[PDB]
């Protein structure tokens, strides 16, 4: 049931580990199965972990994210698709936060952590917490009271690392 590499993550509960580390690094290293993207309903990956994983993949992942949109239209808020992970995953899991600085409903982040259950193993980022303007420590905490897979947590920032760790959730 892979048993993969991830390795200097302090664990928070029994499914939920973290790291002070950039998400495409850890990806890089670990080649994990699902690598999960902090996407919009278009797909459109500019900033933050959505820009930097499809700059890693040399804009291939947009390639194919648009090709999906062409197909089947934008991801609800709250949804998922699963994609390839080219050269950093088997495959990316896009996931869409609600856009709580557009006036999406924070409510729709447990939402969008359901889709990890549908998955063994992910590493992933904190959803909605950058330029969706969700708290971060409230993302973490719907983390870890909804996913019951096992989620390695990808955090660029140390500073915000260090508050989350020192955090009750
Ligand atoms: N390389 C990284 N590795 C790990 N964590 C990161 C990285 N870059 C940012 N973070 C952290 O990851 C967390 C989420 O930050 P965000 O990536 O903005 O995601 P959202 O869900 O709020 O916004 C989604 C939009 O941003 C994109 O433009 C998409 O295309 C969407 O339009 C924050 O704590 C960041 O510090």
């Amino acid at each position: 049931s892979m048993v993969n590499s991830f390795s200097g993550y302090l664990k928070l509960t029994d499914n939920v580990y973290i790291k002070n580390a950039d998400i495409v690094e850890e990806a890089k290293k670990v080649k994990p199965t699902v690598v999960v993207n902090a996407a919009d309903v278009y797909l459109k990956h500019g900033g933050g972990v959505a820009g930097a994983l499809n700059k890693a993949t040399n804009n291939a992942m947009q390639v194919e994210s648009d090709d999906y949109i062409a197909t089947n239209g934008p991801l609800k808020v709250g949804g998922s698709c699963v994609l390839s992970g080219h050269n950093l995953a088997k495959h990316c899991l896009h996931v869409v936060g609600p856009n709580v600085n557009k006036g999406e409903d924070i409510q729709l982040l447990k939402s969008a952590y359901e889709n990890f259950n549908q998955h063994e193993v992910l590493l992933a980022p904190l959803l909605s917490a950058g330029i969706f303007g969700a708290d971060p420590i409230h993302s973490l905490r719907v983390c870890v009271d909804t996913v019951r897979t096992n989620v390695y947590l990808a955090v660029f920032d140390k500073n915000l690392y260090d508050k989350l760790v020192s955090s009750f959730l």
